[PDB]
């Protein structure tokens, strides 16, 4: 992995202090405007998704790709949901209790075979990717989502492209974007709190992965996780 | 499967002839603008690639979800087919000569048993390996269309689930947290004024926790009328209030 300072211009107009890694092909072939934070670990939030809807799968508490989430002070937590609908919009109970159901046994099992960040899953059992002790990089990140690009992660292949679908957010013929947000909330300046972007994208017949997380301390600038990636894969040709 | 009849007032403005079957949650509740047409048979054209993608996937002649069909750098009929595709790729800018080839390695035989499998149509693979599905003699009505793709949906065919996952992914056309629809076209060609062509567009829509299936088909001797396939469809769906 290279460093590109050149990049930090992206996050210096909006004040932002955060990190961005993209790999063409495989994570051989990385670059990041940071290496330093390239491998500090923080909060997955709700990336965190990806790997619990794997585990939800395998363990079988999660019974196929058509299973409806039922409903039984977010009106988004109020609604039916199908596997995709949980994971691309706010969910909350649902994943909690498809942590619970899992356990912290099983779900301390998985990450070890998934080499998950730090997997450090104290500080609850429904809560850990978010206000516990996981912490994961954006280096760790791509590795994680070529594995599951490639069937590769310690899972059935089914369960694999079940998920895959499930992240599928921009779609062309020749262009498709598998990604997944997460946000832990906004802190203070002096404490806070982590947004991330991380996902793939396909153009024609290359591959390139990307993670990229900031410090959030003002909830206007949370579209940036979007933006700024968006600015750098535009220079590096890819969006074009 | 009802007969709506107001639908036909999307068709009247272009002097259309065609149908559309949308089918809600499943095959068993659907309805249609015309009843005959519904049932009726014709050419699969480009809707083709669909069951061809899971039977060369079955067979082994495509090897995985990953595998890049290479150009050789000589000529084909479509400037955008002149470059290397994913099996994606390939079926979402429907190029020909890379499902003839699959085609042909995939086999007379092969194909028949798994069109069988599949329920596929009148099951007529004669006129050429490599052209039966275009110009040859192999006829499926819309009806069987959103019976085939039901099946796919549910994982149903006589393939791998992993298999019928891959093409799944390949075919999805738009995309939102809660709006996903696959889809495929067709167009046979513009025949003669005697004897049009057929378009195609056909696939489901998944829409917060509900699916519907859709098939459309029209008779077209006029390449500017192509469009068509996609928005008189797009239009009644949208006026069932099937919309992201």
């Amino acid at each position: 992995i290279t460093e590109n300072t050149s990049w930090n211009k992206e996050f210096s107009a909006e004040a932002v202090n955060g990190v961005f890694v993209l790999c063409k092909s495989s994570s051989k072939s990385c670059a990041t405007n940071d290496l330093a934070r390239a491998s500090k670990e923080y909060l997955p939030a709700s990336t965190f998704k990806i790997p619990n809807a794997i585990i939800g799968l395998e363990t079988g508490v999660i019974k196929n790709e058509h299973q409806v989430f039922k409903w039984d002070a977010m009106k988004q937590w109020e609604r039916d949901l199908t596997l995709r609908g949980a994971i691309q919009v706010s969910a909350v109970p649902v994943f909690q209790q498809i942590a619970r159901e899992v356990g912290e046994v099983r779900m301390q099992k998985y990450l070890k075979k998934f080499s998950y960040g730090n997997q450090n899953i104290s500080g609850g059992i429904d809560k850990f990717w978010l206000e516990g002790q996981l912490r994961i990089s954006a280096v760790n990140q791509v590795e994680f989502l070529e594995s599951l690009y490639l069937n590769k992660l310690s899972a059935s292949k089914e369960n694999q492209l079940i998920v895959k679908e499930a992240l599928v957010t921009e779609a062309a013929p020749e262009y498709l974007v598998h990604s997944k947000t997460g946000f832990s909330g906004v802190g203070t300046e002096s404490n806070p709190g982590v947004a991330w972007w991380v996902g793939w994208v396909e153009k024609e017949t290359e591959v390139y992965f990307f993670a990229f997380n900031m410090d959030i301390d003002n909830e206007s600038k949370l579209p940036l996780r979007k933006s700024i990636p968006t600015k750098i894969m535009e220079s590096e040709g890819i969006i074009g």
